[PDB]
């Protein structure tokens, strides 16, 4: 009649959807998005809390269903926000079970800024809760039992999941209750309290007088060692102690009275009246002991009888020698109970509310594996660039293909001319004279749309101080220059970023003014190009000699060289690789997850193909241009003249770099101009931020 049960865990309402949405804000920038669905349920956990741990509660079997539900949803969460808890502020409390317990340094409350804590006192409250349950139900109705034996067996195993848990998972020391060696204990006597049951059962079943004792022992030796764990361990609530050593007694007097029939069909008479009168012992103690804590007045009975009729028969029939208890073989033990273990989901009809979700360590790996990604693309376009530009520097610097082309001093050269061509129907000087003029503006533009949206910040301030400076401070809320922390933060950057842009262009703005002029003459058409430039009485060992034909091969090849960079520059930005499924894959699969020994072998396995091909292509540029620089040695001796052509060499040399100063200009602006547009729309939220907040007062 009398079970040791175990009173709930009290705790504070803490705002659920205030530190995770926020999360939510890092996440998905829009709304409409599924940031919608993540706080249509971020509120309904909100409310799952509040429901299930907010009250004392309604012993049922839904007030329990909850309860899990919660615990489910808990654990279901973890891995998708506190991971390292940089910020995110919900910090958790709760009070002990058991009060007197520590009067030595925290005792009654506990908050702390885990949350492995804080699925600890849920699966704790569960547990708890299962065997308050367990405690009201009919013993005599056999429904009745199934569901006792159920539920203890759980809160045992609910329990020893604790023990296992605490002390690994927290952040410091913990409370009384939930300590290894107070949970530890409390999983023995839900344990021991099961295992009663059967006991129960079986003798409701009338089953074998020695299959009963066995049983009703192992129960005694349950209660037996919780006793023992509690015996000079200050875990404790006051009235578990005897109640602990009541039940022990009668189990082991169950025990021992079943044993009394089987030795007496036996035919072991003394081994029967043995058997009892240590039965009848046993009882006599609780009796008087614990008679507050449980009522065995039948039982009593029961053995006195059987005592009684045994002595009877013995004394005058069988006359048999009885032994001291020593002399006697133990009583068997024979278990039918275990620790239910703890596998989510706990409850029943389960929906993960946050099944959709994105895990953490698959979104922080992902994104660093997306640097791996810039990093390698990145670095092999700029490997590109300087070494064409490289080359390209060179070849003008020798006069390259200029000095080949030249059959007669009469005419424009064909790369000249074919180059002259790209240049004009390009825009011609126009598109450079184009950005070079719109550029500043453009520049300036932001800096209009910045100092607007500062100088907002820097006249609301000036409100907020005359008013409290003026006022009998019914204003007196956020000083406003506190509030406009971070938006500053970023206006002092914004300003460095300009600062470091504007200088940038003056750079090439000097380019721009000692080149364009050798452009004028790139834009005209044939007839004063061809004009403009000094004619030259030319070489003629340049028939077809062997020095000659042989750079027209290297200036075919490296001509090719650098026309494939294109390609590769180009299936280099065009690859993208979804990285999700293969980290999905491994965090399913194993522990958690190590992103470099993956992504590595998974780019050198993506990409691969392709940094080789680079390595290949300037690698073969050091071959090519020394095997230039030794042969345009012999080709200076073979063409020559004094005056006459050394203007129209070293004017040659001059439009090549002319052209190239064009490509390496326009491609830059353009490039540069496609950032300062992407600014200015960086800059508009910025405007509009900064807006809504003095919008905000």
């Amino acid at each position: 009649a009398t079970f040791i049960s175990v009173q709930l865990k009290k705790t504070s309402e803490v705002d659920l959807a205030k530190p995770l949405v926020k999360f939510i804000q890092q996440t998905y920038p829009s709304g409409g998005e599924e940031q919608a669905q993540y706080c249509r349920a971020a509120e309904e956990l909100s409310k799952l809390r509040r429901a299930a741990v907010g009250r004392p509660l309604d012993k049922h079997e839904g007030a329990l269903e909850t309860l899990l539900r919660y615990y489910d949803q808990i654990c279901s969460i973890e891995p998708k926000f506190p991971f390292s808890e940089n910020q995110i502020c919900l910090t958790f409390t709760w009070k002990d079970a058991f009060d007197k317990g520590s009067l030595f340094g925290g005792s009654v409350k506990l908050a702390l800024a885990s949350l492995g804590y804080e699925k600890s006192c849920v699966l704790f409250n569960c547990a708890a809760l299962a065997s308050q349950i367990a405690a009201e139900q009919n013993l005599d109705n056999d429904e009745g039992l199934k569901i006792a034996a159920k539920h203890y067996q759980f809160a045992s195993g609910a329990f020893l999941h604790i023990k296992e848990t605490v002390l690994s998972a927290l952040s410091r020391e913990p409370t009384v209750d939930i300590s290894p060696d107070t949970v530890g204990t409390l999983s023995l006597i839900m344990l021991a309290q099961a295992q009663e049951v059967f006991f129960l059962k079986a003798t409701r079943d009338k089953m074998k007088d020695a299959i009963i004792a066995k049983l009703a022992n192992q129960a005694a030796d349950y209660f037996g060692d919780a006793f023992k764990q509690c015996q000079y361990k200050d875990t404790l609530p006051k009235e578990v102690f005897p109640v602990l050593a009541a039940k022990h007694c009668i189990m082991q007097a169950n025990a021992e009275y079943h044993q009394s029939i089987l030795a007496k069909q036996q035919y072991y008479f003394g081994e029967e009246i043995a058997r009892l009168q240590h039965a009848a012992e046993l009882i006599k103690t609780v009796a008087s002991r614990y008679d507050e804590y449980v009522n065995v007045k039948d039982f009593s009975d029961k053995i006195n009888r059987a005592l009684a009729a045994a002595k009877k028969d013995n004394d005058f029939i069988y006359h048999d020698r009885v032994p001291d208890l020593k002399d006697l073989d133990p009583i068997g033990k024979a278990t039918l109970v275990k620790s239910t273990p703890v596998n989510v989901p706990i409850s029943q009809k389960f929906t993960d509310l946050f099944e959709k979700m994105v895990p953490v360590s698959v979104q922080q790996s992902l994104a660093a594996y997306n640097q791996r990604k810039a990093d390698l693309v990145n670095r092999s376009i700029a490997q590109m660039r300087e070494a064409t530009t490289l080359a390209n520097g060179v070849l003008a610097s020798l006069n390259l293909p200029a000095a080949i082309e030249d059959v007669s001093g009469d005419t424009v050269p064909q790369s000249i001319l074919t180059k002259s061509r790209s240049v004009i129907e390009q825009g011609g000087i126009q598109t450079v004279d184009q950005l070079i003029k719109e550029l500043p503006e453009l520049l300036q533009r932001n800096r209009e749309i910045l100092d607007e949206s500062l100088r907002l910040l820097d006249e609301e301030e000036a409100t907020d101080n005359d008013l409290r400076a003026k006022f009998k401070e019914r204003w007196q809320r956020t000083p406003s220059n506190e509030l406009y922390k971070p938006l500053r933060a970023e206006g002092t950057n914004f300003r460095t970023v300009l600062d470091k842009a504007v200088q940038a262009d003056g750079q090439v703005k000097e380019c721009y003014q000692s080149h364009r002029d050798t452009i004028v003459l790139l834009c005209k058409p044939e007839p004063e190009l061809n004009a403009a430039i000094p004619s030259a009485n030319p070489a003629k060992t340049m028939q077809g000699s062997e020095v000659v034909n042989v750079l027209k091969s290297l200036l075919s090849n490296l001509d090719e060289v650098k026309k494939e960079r294109e390609g590769l520059e180009n299936d280099l930005k065009s690859v993208n690789f979804d990285m999700t499924s293969k980290f999905l894959t491994a965090l399913a699969q194993d522990g958690v997850i190590n992103e470099e020994a993956l992504s590595v072998t998974e780019l050198d396995r993506v990409y691969g193909g392709l940094t080789t091909k680079v390595q290949e292509s300037l690698k073969k540029q050091e071959g090519l241009l020394k095997n230039i620089q030794v042969s345009h040695q012999e080709f200076s001796k073979m063409k020559q003249s004094n005056n006459e052509a050394n203007l129209r060499e070293e004017v040659l040399k001059n439009l090549a770099t002319a052209y190239d100063n064009f490509v390496e200009l326009v491609a830059n602006l353009k490039e540069g101009t496609k950032f300062y547009n992407e600014l200015t729309e960086i800059l508009v939220r910025f405007q509009n931020k900064c807006s809504d907040i003095v919008f905000a007062r």
